[PDB]
């Protein structure tokens, strides 16, 4: 009991995922690095998030009113993902590049998860975040507007600690057996140690 | 018949939009100033595009196998907004900022007309857009890396006269009438002019 780890998949291609792949072997070099961490995993292609809708947004913010069964089911959903998020210490995303954004499935994601009054608030000395003391690793690719994103997005809920990691070209595709892994010990050295 | 303009609204306030009442009052001053134009608008809230997932960009891209029923129906929502795209010659986007990013219900249409072979292709001078001879006006607002990407984005599919106007509080929120329009029609002046 070190550490909780929670790894978060947002990659539309499944097993053949690079970025899944690199997310696999990072999730076998932290066991054999950090034996006791509690590591989950949420794969957000898997069990996909809403889409932010005008419904949506409506059951996220304070009402007071009836809601819709898809916007309590939203609510609670946003309710959820915050709590895991506070529960965990490290904070892994994979977070490929899809048409110069982050995959849409990682969107959705953020967009329950960014709540005025929950994960940042506002002070008479501007917004705070509320979800404090994480370290977040990021796994992604370059080819880069993405990069500065994540820490703007990830810093206004409160995490500071953010390192990205980027797969120059680890685990792409047809692959002689045990390489990639290799290659991914090499990449990910620093941030399991 | 001298332009033919498509504007996209992708707020989810609906008509309660700071973006929306501003595409409005875009398009309300584009007829004055252009009595010929044909101009059309999409509502990518009121008629949501799919998110991009691992069945949709299978569809997207050449196979030749059999489809299921929403990858048929992907593949010619995709086809539509391309031609829709490339028959008119002033495309107006309505681009909130959401979160850092642009609206998931924008996202969704990029994810959809951005393809291989397509809206843009590779040659051995690199990749080149397809999307050419138009001009793009942007409706957003500011507080900044949606700009950046959207002009890197419309860039990669051969768009590269694009205009962004910031919406400087301008039908922020309640307002004695007439006010917002007039605002509106300083702010978009030149852009219609
Ligand atoms: C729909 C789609 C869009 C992509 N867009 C980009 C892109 O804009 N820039 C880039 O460098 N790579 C792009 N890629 C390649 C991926 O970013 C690359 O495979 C990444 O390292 C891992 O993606 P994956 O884990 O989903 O396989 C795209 C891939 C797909 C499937
Ligand atoms: C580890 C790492 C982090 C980076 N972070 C940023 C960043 O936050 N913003 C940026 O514009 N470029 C960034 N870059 C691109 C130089 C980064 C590159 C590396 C290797
Ligand atoms: C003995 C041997 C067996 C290989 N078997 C495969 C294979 O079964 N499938 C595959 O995609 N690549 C295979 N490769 C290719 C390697 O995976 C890889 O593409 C290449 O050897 C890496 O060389 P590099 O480190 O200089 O980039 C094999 C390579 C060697 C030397
Ligand atoms: C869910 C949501 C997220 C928003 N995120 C931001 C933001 O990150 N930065 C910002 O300046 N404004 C943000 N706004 C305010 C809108 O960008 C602002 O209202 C914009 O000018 C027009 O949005 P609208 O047309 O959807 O009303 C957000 C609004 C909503 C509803
Ligand atoms: C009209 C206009 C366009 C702008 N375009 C960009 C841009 O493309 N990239 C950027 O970093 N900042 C941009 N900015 C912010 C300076 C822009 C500001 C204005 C007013
Ligand atoms: C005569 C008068 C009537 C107004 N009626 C309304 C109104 O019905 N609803 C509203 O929201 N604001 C109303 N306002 C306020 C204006 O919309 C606006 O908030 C303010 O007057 C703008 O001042 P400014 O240009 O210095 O920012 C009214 C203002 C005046 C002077």
């Amino acid at each position: 009991a070190m550490s909780k780890v929670l790894v978060l998949k947002s990659s539309i291609l499944a097993t053949s995922s690079q970025s899944n792949q690199l997310a696999d072997f990072f999730v076998e070099q932290w066991q054999a690095a950090h034996a006791g961490d509690q590591i989950t995993v949420r794969d957000l292609a898997a069990q996909p998030i809403p889409v932010l809708d005008g419904e949506l947004v409506g059951a996220l913010r304070p009402s007071g009113t009836a809601l819709t069964p898809r916007q309590q089911e939203a609510l609670a959903l946003s309710d959820e993902l915050i709590a895991e998020l506070q529960a965990n210490d490290v904070i892994v995303i994979a977070a490929p590049m899809y048409n110069f954004n982050i995959p849409t499935q990682l969107k959705n994601y953020f967009d329950m998860i960014a709540r005025a009054g929950v994960t940042f608030r506002y002070t008479e000395k501007g917004p705070e975040g509320l979800v404090t003391g994480k370290r977040a690793i990021i796994l992604t690719s370059r080819g880069d507007l993405v990069v500065p994103y994540l820490r703007l997005f990830l810093g206004f809920i409160g995490i500071t600690d953010v390192e990205f990691v980027f797969a120059e070209g680890i685990a792409y595709g047809p692959e002689v057996a045990t390489k990639a892994q290799a290659d991914a010990k090499t990449l990910l050295a620093q941030v399991v140690a």
